[PDB]
DNA sequence: CGGCAGTACTG
DNA sequence: CAGTAC
DNA sequence: GCCG
């Protein structure tokens, strides 16, 4: 990227209008800080600045102040609160509403979270594992850990496939967590090794710490064995075959590639989910879903691409 | 003006 | 349900 | 914040 003096600037601003609360304006940054992070050169002009899909007449114009300045004024005026709510709200299962209560109660930090703040038992667990949970694993190890989750529900069926997504088979050097999603060509055997998956896990101490526990979905905390090694976030999906093309795309993302194209599904009578690519979805004047459709066969990703009316992307171009 | 992805846990 | 999360 |  060659407006690095920019976006750098621009991600200030939206990861402030973020942990306050103002999503969407948040969301419009994040957009127009991707599409300078894509434009092939250095953007010199008001109207070169407009020219950019994703880039209003208000973005421009904070183009241009760091342009002929060097400096976004707006910077200099962010509330001094944002600090404190970006720490509190990189506790997991703490977001906006709980950061900001925290912050008019009187807390600052995270000795005061601990000793004065009432907590949920997921940000406790949060809490316990701040810092491992705001590092980045390496890919090998995201490695270890698929593989003791595939070795562990294999031992269970011999025809379960586990596959790590996310960042992990968009090909990142490194990981955040580690997302492995389990299917069987059966269309059967996938329902009940679920749960003994689990406990599978947790007697051999694998797992740490539950966050979240669906029928078909874990969130947790886990640790592989031996001295050096950090607690890690691990989301376990659990789907019927038929699903596994479209949780296999949910699941590898990116998150930002998911929702540009449920977007793109939408402009189409479409709908995509996790669950499967619905054809003939009737909405209302919102947007809003108001008749369920006809689910259409999707075996593999390529099938998605192609009733989309899309070239196929290989995980590693999903990034945005 | 008004949507901005679609879904799933928790309590 | 609101909040938080993937 | 942007865009239809
Ligand atoms: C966070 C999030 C994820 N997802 C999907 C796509 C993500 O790849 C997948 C797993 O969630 P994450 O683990 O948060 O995604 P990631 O592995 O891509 O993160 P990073 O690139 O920083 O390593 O869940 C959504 O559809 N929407 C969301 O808001
Ligand atoms: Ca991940
Ligand atoms: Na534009
Ligand atoms: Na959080
Ligand atoms: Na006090
Ligand atoms: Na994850
Ligand atoms: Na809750």
């Amino acid at each position: 990227n060659h407006n690095l003096h920019i976006t750098e600037k621009l991600e200030v601003l939206a990861k402030a209008y973020s942990v306050q609360g103002d999503k969407w304006r948040a969301l419009g940054y994040a957009k127009a800080i991707n599409a300078l992070k894509s434009f092939h050169k250095p953007v010199t002009s008001y109207q070169e600045a407009c020219s950019i899909p994703g880039i209003g007449k208000r973005m421009a114009e904070k183009i241009i102040e760091i342009l002929e300045s060097g400096h976004l004024r707006k910077l200099d005026h962010i509330s001094e609160s944002v600090p404190v709510l970006e720490l509190f709200s990189n506790i997991w299962g703490a977001g906006t509403k709980t950061a900001q209560m925290w912050y008019q109660q009187g807390f600052r930090s995270l000795e005061d979270i601990r000793s004065q703040a009432s907590l949920t038992t997921q940000q406790a667990i949060g809490l316990k594992h701040y810092s491992d949970f705001l590092e980045r694993m390496p890919r090998e190890e995201a490695t270890e850990i698929e593989q003791t989750v595939q070795k562990a529900a294999q031992a269970f069926n011999s025809g379960l496939l586990c596959v790590a997504c996310g960042s992990y088979r968009r090909g990142k050097a490194t990981c955040g967590d580690v997302d492995v999603l389990i299917t069987h060509p059966d269309g059967r055997s996938h329902r009940g090794i679920f749960s003994r998956l689990l406990d599978s896990l947790r007697q051999e101490g694998f797992l740490t710490d539950d966050l979240v526990k669906g029928e078909t979905k874990y969130l947790g905390v886990c640790r592989l064995p031996g001295p050096g090694r950090r607690h890690r976030r691990l989301d376990i999906i659990v789907v019927p075959y038929s699903e596994f093309a479209c949780a296999l795309l949910y699941f590898t993302g990116s998150a930002h590639f998911n929702r540009s194209m449920r977007a793109l599904a939408k402009t189409k009578g479409m709908s995509l989910s996790e669950h499967a690519l619905s054809t003939a979805v009737v909405r209302n004047t919102h947007g809003c879903k108001v008749g369920p459709g006809r689910v259409l066969p999707t075996p593999t990703e390529k099938d998605v691409f192609r009733l989309l009316g899309l070239p196929y992307r290989e995980p590693a171009e999903r990034d945005w």
